[PDB]
């Protein structure tokens, strides 16, 4: 896949269809509900009877997030149906290419991480499951503070599995959202 194609596959893989949305709910509600999985980049909710259509397309900044929201979102809110944009099929080959590639790094995604924790803490907390090759938390450029999520590459596959199975929904005051990475480190490259 070309640098551009991979950049377009990642974009689609971060989109999640949300349906059965009560008519009295707006993007702010949806946003808050899915935020646990990674900061929400944008929301595309389609609205002469200015009310909407109870479906939205939430777009995360990284596909790993979309992957988790889909696995953990089957809550009420007014019930809702989660799925994927029916056009991913056009980027499926690459998406599969990114999947195959991802399996070479015992890479894991970690969302909903408290502002006070740092790359160290997270590292500290996670190395308990195995030697950690890399441990970094995404950060805001204009600030520098982590965006509440990051990635952790383990030395051993077993280590990343133990980490995942043990930390998904781990406390404190919030619940961490963890799951295996669905993409390699530099997706647009090769």
């Amino acid at each position: 896949g070309s640098a551009a194609q991979r950049q377009g596959a990642l974009a689609i893989m971060s989109r999640v269809y949300v349906g059965s949305i009560y008519y009295e709910l707006g993007e702010d509600t949806i946003r808050q509900a899915f935020a646990p999985f990674g900061p929400i980049k944008s929301i595309d909710m389609s609205w002469v009877t200015m009310k909407h259509k109870g479906f939205a397309f939430v777009e995360y900044e990284v596909p790993e997030a979309a992957q988790l929201a889909l696995e953990q979102m089957n809550s009420v809110m007014l019930n809702i149906k989660v799925g994927r944009p029916s056009n991913i099929g056009q980027a499926q080959p690459i998406i599969d290419q990114l999947a195959e590639e991802a399996r070479a790094f015992n890479r894991i995604y970690v969302a909903s991480v408290h502002q006070d924790l740092s790359d160290d803490d997270i590292k500290s907390v996670f190395e308990a499951f195995g030697k950690i090759k890399s441990a970094t938390l995404a950060r805001d450029p204009t600030t520098g503070k982590h965006k509440g999520y990051g990635f952790i590459e383990y030395e051993k596959a077993q280590s990343s599995q133990d980490a995942v199975s043990s930390m998904n929904l781990f406390d404190l005051g919030q619940y961490l959202r963890v799951g295996k990475a669905v993409t390699p480190p530099m997706p647009l490259l090769t």
